[PDB]
């Protein structure tokens, strides 16, 4: 930033950066003193002070030196010296304020009798350029806007020196032109691009040697300084001259110097019997009114308010010293404390009112002591558990909270503890429900909240119509209509966003200060934009120059910077204004309204929305200008706006203090302009001009016709009694209320609360995926290894879901692993393998090989365990089941070997049988099956019992056999397939070594050669 | 019944940006079954609408599906068409 | 029908009865056919007592 300027470190960056063809002489030279130095070290670094005289001044913002003898005038070293022992820092009297003088600027006097300086300097505010010359100097010209040479430089006009010899110049001394002039030419340099608000150089004069200046008046502006590190550079900022602060209010400053959060306590006065704590604008500057213009300049105590989120401990350090304002101290007639708002702002009141929960809950001996009193108030979502939970410890240790609604105005509570009252192509549709609007900046929230406002009041389409960028790429962003999920634009490029998007114009702009002249101008150069609602603060006043001079040609209709949003109800809304929707539909907005309104501040823009449509029929635009002085889009621009229609009727106005503005009012109020019901009031008085005062200029206002009020207390009174008079005469009619449909909430908050239905699928009963640990079937994964259970355990807890005992769990084991490869010629394996040799992939390789498990292959498990379960249960002795299956047909499955026969046993059979021989408990259908084979093997050698028919019978065995299932449970496992999984999961093992053997191997591709197809094609079809 | 009268919320997965199923008739990628029949294109139309979502020329759908058309078998020694043979050829 | 000269009144209960009171009453304020809107706290037909003018509307 860059505010009130040391002037070593303005005169560093002016005397080392000044360029001009007749010198700026006296150079580099400016100097300060205190008695905590010498004259010794500001005299060594500034050394030309043993050269030129002398002029000295405090600077501690201290008027009128010449006349009074604070500069030491002709006077030497050691005269200075035993000066500063009864003069520099001791009091003295100026204007009516009297002090210590302890900073001297001391400063070049050029040596000079009274003929050799030349008066010159500038003034800025929001229109064009306003420099004075002057002939007459001196700091008692007293009127000095009434007899100078003023001169306004234009929109967009550069100095020539020409200019200033024709029509400025004409009372001036000429022997001294063919310096000054050129000279002066570069001093108008510190003025329009330096972006002033006050500059003044008083009493000026010429004659033969050189060119003077002496006595610089300084006002400067800010944000530019990641810019000006070039320019400006490591530039000093000093605050203003006071008394000496209690701790807080240095505390607060400095602690706006330090983070991102802006905390404030200020003091007015410690001996009050009102304490303004406030969180918010307007209810502090209203109560602290009826406080300030009844008496408060002798004892009202502070004003405050705090924003921007900090932290656990810092807002502890803050809070406990708010346990430092009604826990203490006195006035005998009893203290008021006043935390003010109109339902509180998107802290959760657990965040803020953690600042004040944590502010209260702790320490009731240093805040009152001595008789101070509570009430408190916030404005926008989520108030009153934070309310409560100050209550909670702030009660139970025994401190009176009064919390609150907003069933009060902003001036009750200084209304009761006084002993008062008892204590508790241009458009002019800038918005309507039709109008399509560009949001700059990701403000998801209150994209919602838009879309929401586009929804809720039962209009049509939503208010995105793209993120006009240059830093992202091209897709949509998914927002609801309603609860329809709609895509909504998020672009890369500007030019490709407005090329893309001719539906297009009005702009919400989330571009920062860095980035607001290449895209935002570079979007102000795209004439899509009509109304530019800049949420940068402050695009600077030449840049919004080139803005408003071309919102003069282009036209363009600028509702601009710091706006909380241009709110047309039932039809529009700029981001986060009012509150949830509690705001909006408590206040029935989604049926149109008719009254407008034209403020200031935000903070009572909550309650100012609280008024204006709880007192009146809705809100119909608010408009907040700007906090500057010159409008874009002004007053008047929308009360032409809204005179001319016919469904519209009614407007509201505010005002600040100092200078002449609403005299344009009464230059619209004396002349006749305003016939509709105008409400109006003024804030922030505080005076411990006159004009702007909300005395002499709601006089300013008061006087032809069109209405103000007296204050903003009975604005609800006086809007209540003119809405009645104007619906008293039958052009207001009154609306009935509708209950209103939102953000439908969540699935899953809805259920995290609990309160929709919803029914579910894929009912799963195996493996709990979720909790501390992986679940298995019933059992935690150290008990699945700590049991000490293989993997035939898991086969049990998977596909039966059931603890196998430890013999069924080994027999599960060896099962897999004789149903493991039986060599590459049979014909899964062999799709492995050309397909292992096509170099997939192991999964495609393997899942093409098990994909043709079916009947033919591998399908001998089930079908010789279902083929022997149908005989046994249905029971025939096997000397006729043979023959059973002798008359029909179909060879009985699992029976059968081309090689080994009997004396020569299968020997994986044989290890599988004398496993179910011993280590295996009540096995008949092994028994009816091996008496099966003492039949079959008298009809040939071969004939055997498969280990394709033995584990089918030895498994079916396993399942009806032994216990855990009943004989619906183990007959639904058969019919269901339990035991093509076995030889499936077995044969997975021989399929991936065969794949991995394949590509080890590194074989190319098979082809299998023409000599073993013998193509049968049909002959000429 | 609360999202047939429209109160709760729910974020949505698939996205799918092909063939609405839903409605009186079924589109695919933005026309009409009885577009599709009516226009005229083949299946080299909706292979455009399917797999590109573009409504491709003429020239370019005959040139799909006469090649899909060269692009058919070629003969049983071939590697997959083998895998084919073997795997028809367990009954599966 | 604005050159005829029509007031809609209508009675209704079911599924949904004050929601879609609140649709058609929002229709019936956006084209300005007047529609006389009633739930089920009135009686059924004492919207024709009221239609005729033998009973006032609320
Ligand atoms: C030719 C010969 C092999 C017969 O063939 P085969 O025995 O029918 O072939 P198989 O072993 O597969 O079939 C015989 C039995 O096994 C049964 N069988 C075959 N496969 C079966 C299977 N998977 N499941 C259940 N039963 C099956 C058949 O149903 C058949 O039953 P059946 O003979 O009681 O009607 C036999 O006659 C022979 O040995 N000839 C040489 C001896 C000779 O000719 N000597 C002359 C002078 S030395």
């Amino acid at each position: 930033s860059a505010k009130a300027i040391s002037e070593q470190t303005g005169k560093e960056l002016l005397y080392k950066f000044i360029c001009t063809t007749s010198a700026i002489q006296n150079r580099f030279k400016y100097a300060r003193v205190t008695p905590d130095t010498d004259w010794a070290r500001l005299l060594q670094d500034h050394p030309w002070l043993l050269s030129q005289n002398l002029v000295v001044k405090p600077d501690q913002l201290i008027k009128r030196r010449g006349k009074l003898g604070l500069v030491g005038v002709n006077l030497t070293l050691d005269g200075v010296k035993s000066w500063l022992k009864p003069r520099l820092g001791q009091e003295a009297t100026v204007g009516k304020a009297t002090g210590f003088l302890k900073n001297f600027l001391i400063e070049p006097f050029v040596p000079h009798s009274q003929a050799e300086e030349f008066y010159v300097c500038i003034y800025a505010t929001r229109e064009g350029d306003y420099v004075l010359f002057h002939h007459e100097g001196g700091v008692d010209v007293g009127d000095v806007d009434a007899k100078a040479q003023k001169l306004l430089v234009g929109v967009d006009e550069k100095l020539n020196p020409e200019d200033i010899k024709k029509h400025l110049l004409v009372h001036a001394p000429e022997d001294k032109k063919e310096i000054l002039a050129s000279f002066i030419s570069g001093l108008f340099n510190f003025y329009e691009d330096l972006y002033f608000t006050y500059l003044e150089i008083n009493p000026l004069v010429v004659t033969k040697d050189g060119v003077y200046v002496l006595d610089l008046a300084a006002k400067v502006d800010a944000t530019a300084d990641y810019i000006c590190k070039v320019k400006w550079g490591d530039i000093e900022f000093p605050p203003p001259f006071g008394r000496e602060a209690y701790p807080e209010e240095a505390y607060i400053a400095d602690l706006d110097a330090k983070s991102g959060a802006s905390l404030k306590l200020t003091l007015l006065n410690p001996k009050g019997r009102i304490w303004t704590m406030v969180a918010g604008g307007g209810a502090s500057v209203v109560y602290s009114d009826t406080i300030c213009d009844l008496g408060g300049v002798n004892e009202l105590a502070n004003y405050g308010e705090y924003s921007g989120a900090p932290s656990e401990q810092q807002t502890y350090d803050y809070a406990k010293t708010i346990l430092s304002l009604m826990t203490r101290e006195k006035h005998p007639d009893g203290k008021i404390l006043i935390i003010g708002g109109s339902i509180a702002n998107f802290t959760n009141v657990a965040a803020t009112f953690k600042g004040i929960v944590r502010a209260i809950r702790d320490y009731q001996g240093p805040l009152k002591e001595h008789e101070v009193t509570i009430f408190v108030r916030r404005g926008g979502p989520n108030y009153q558990e934070g309310l409560r939970v100050m209550g909670e410890v702030g009660k139970t240790t025994g401190i009176p909270i009064h919390v609150f609604g907003t069933e009060t105005h902003m001036t009750a509570i200084v209304g009761m503890a006084l002993g008062h009252r008892p204590i508790p192509g241009k458009s002019t549709t800038l918005f309507s429900r039709h109008t399509k609007a560009i949001v700059w900046g990701m403000q998801t929230r209150a994209v919602q909240g838009m879309l929401d406002f586009d929804y809720v009041c039962s209009r049509d389409e939503p208010s995105v119509a793209a993120m006009v960028y240059p830093f992202t790429g091209d897709h949509k962003q998914k927002f609801y209509w309603g609860h329809k999920e709609i895509l909504i634009p998020v672009f890369k490029n500007m030019a490709d966003a407005m090329r893309k998007h001719p539906e297009v114009d009005v702009l919400i702009n989330f571009a920062s200060l860095r980035s607001a002249y290449d895209s935002t101008m570079e979007t102000m150069n795209y004439a899509q934009i009509r109304t530019i609602a800049i949420i940068a603060e402050g695009i600077p006043e030449a840049l919004t120059r080139k803005l408003i001079k071309k919102a003069d040609q282009k036209g363009v209709t600028i509702i601009g910077p710091a706006t909380v949003g241009g709110i047309k109800p039932g039809c529009f809304k700029i981001g986060n204004t009012g509150g949830m929707l509690d705001n909006i539909l408590a206040s029935k907005l989604y049926r149109p309204g008719s009254v407008a309104y034209v403020s200031r501040s935000g903070g009572m823009s909550n309650e100012l929305n609280n008024i204006i449509s709880r007192t009146t029929d809705g809100v119909y635009e608010g408009v907040a200008i700007g906090g500057d002085r010159y409008p874009g889009s002004t007053f008047m621009d929308h009360v032409l706006r809204y005179q001319d229609t016919p469904g519209v009727k009614m407007i509201v106005v505010l005002g600040e203090i100092g200078g002449t503005e609403e005299y344009k009012i009464c230059r619209g109020i004396k002349e006749g302009r305003l016939t509709k019901p105008i409400v109006c009031w003024c804030i922030g008085t505080c005076a411990t001009q006159a004009s702007e005062t909300a005395v002499a200029k709601n006089q300013a206002l008061k006087e032809a016709g069109v209405f103000v009020p007296r204050s903003f207390d009975e604005l609800g009174e006086i809007i209540q009694s003119v809405y009645e008079d104007l619906v008293a005469n039958g052009v207001i009619v009154p609306a009935q209320e509708v209950p209103p449909p939102t953000v439908p909430m969540d699935y899953s908050w809805a259920r995290e609360l609990g309160l929709i239905r919803k029914p579910a699928s894929f009912m799963t009963s195996i493996c709990d995926e979720r909790g501390q640990e992986l679940i298995y079937a019933g059992m935690p994964i150290t008990e699945v290894f700590k049991e000490e259970m293989g993997i035939g355990g898991v086969l049990g807890l998977l596909w039966f879901q059931k603890r196998l005992p430890k013999y069924s769990c080994q027999f599960i084991e060896m099962c897999l692993m004789v149903t493991a490869d039986h060599g590459p010629a049979v014909s899964g394996a062999h799709n492995t393998i050309i397909c292992a040799r096509a170099g997939k992939d192991l999964v495609s390789s393997l899942t093409s090989g098990l994909l043709t498990i079916g009947d033919r292959f591998g399908g001998a498990l089930d079908a010789a365990a279902k083929m022997f379960s149908k005989a046994f249960d249905s029971g025939i002795i096997p000397m006729e089941f043979v023959n059973k299956m002798k008359k029909e047909g179909k060879l009985i499955m699992g029976i059968g070997h081309r090689v080994k026969s009997i004396n020569n046993p299968d020997m994986r059979v044989q290890i599988l049988k004398d496993y179910v021989r011993q280590h295996f408990p009540a096995t008949p259908l092994l028994d009816y099956a091996l008496e099966v084979e003492k039949i079959t093997t008298s009809k040939k050698p071969n004939l055997i019992l498969n280990v394709d028919g033995l584990i089918g019978v030895a498994f079916v065995d396993m399942l009806r056999n032994c216990g855990s299932f009943t004989r619906e449970e183990a007959d639904e496992y058969i019919d269901i397939g339990a035991l093509n999984g076995i030889f499936v999961l077995g044969r997975s093992m021989g399929f991936i070594g065969h794949y991995l053997d394949q590509k080890r191997l590194k074989q190319g591709l098979y082809r299998h050669p023409w000599d073993d197809i013998s193509y049968v094609l049909p002959e000429h079809m």
